[PDB]
Formats: structure tokens, C-alpha cells, sequence
């Protein structure tokens, strides 16, 4: 996989509703997870996410949701375009607007990250 939208990634924007289905996604996570925002616009955030972690991701949305606004932090697996369990590190904090029903999650690459454009 060797797309050519954007540079280097680090962590990309992902709006969604609680289920966790992109309500957008920012265009850094076809560099970040190589799906583009599209490839992941609409889909469930989890459903790429590990499923023993997917419980994680999922109780963080549920937690910002309850307190809305509060951000919350989980670190899970999310298999990317390079079908690859890429492990991310979520902001899940109810959306700006109008998305603000929603649940704004920003999943960054963890691991080593310098130049490399994979996490």
C-alpha cells in the first residue's frame, strides 16, 4: 500500500455516532490507517478495531456520550489498509457541530513515530 494524499500521518480526526460509524473522517487517516476518509466514512470505527478491544473503544464513546463533551482515551488495534493491527490512541469527545450529537475521535498512531509513514 503506497497511496500519495498526504505526507506522514500521526493521528487523523474521525467523527462518528456512538455505534462508532464515521460520521467523517479526516483525510490524514488514509497515512494513518491507509483508509481513506471515505474508506472509513460511514463504517463503524470498531468494526477495524480489535474486537477484544472494540469493548474499549465502544466504552469510551459511551463515556463522552454521558458526560458529553468529556474526552475519553483508549488505545486499540485498528487493522488498516495494510491489514495490519495498528495501534491507536483515541480523543473521543462529543463532535463541535452541527455533529455535535456525535462523538469527535481522534485516533493517533502509537508506537515509534519519526519518519516513517506507517503509525
Amino acid at each position: 500500500g503506497a497511496m500519495d494524499n498526504v505526507c506522514q500521518p500521526t493521528e487523523f480526526i474521525s467523527r462518528h455516532n456512538i455505534e462508532g460509524i464515521f460520521t467523517f473522517v479526516d483525510h490524514r487517516c488514509v497515512a494513518t490507517v491507509g483508509y481513506q476518509p471515505q474508506e472509513l466514512l460511514g463504517k463503524n470505527i470498531v468494526e477495524f478495531c480489535h474486537p477484544e478491544d472494540q469493548q474499549l473503544l465502544r466504552d469510551s464513546f459511551q463515556q463522552v456520550v454521558k458526560l458529553k463533551g468529556q474526552v475519553l482515551s483508549v488505545m486499540f488495534r485498528f487493522r488498516s489498509k495494510n491489514q495490519e493491527w495498528l495501534w491507536m490512541r483515541t480523543s473521543s469527545q462529543t463532535a463541535q457541530n452541527p455533529y455535535s450529537d456525535e462523538i469527535e475521535t481522534i485516533i493517533c498512531t502509537n508506537t515509534n513515530v519519526k519518519n516513517s509513514s506507517q503509525e
